[PDB]
């Protein structure tokens, strides 16, 4: 019970290195902002795609805020 909630964002465009940063910092930002967990995938060809899984709506909510604003 409880588990864990996931969720992937179809990701295409320079996403990942903008939302990493220099080497990755934004992931904790949300990590800690929104108590879930954000991981952005490396090594790209065709399609991107981000994993995000946490557990409240933080989950959710960053997931779709990603989607939006990918701060």
């Amino acid at each position: 019970i409880n588990r864990m909630d996931y969720v992937e964002i179809n990701i295409d465009h320079k996403f990942h290195r903008h939302l990493i940063g220099k080497s990755g910092a934004n992931i904790n930002r949300i990590k800690d902002q929104y108590k879930v967990s954000v991981r952005i995938p490396p090594d790209s060809e065709k399609s991107n795609l981000i994993r995000i899984e946490g557990d409240p709506q933080g989950v959710q909510q960053a997931k779709r805020e990603l989607l939006e604003l990918a701060s």
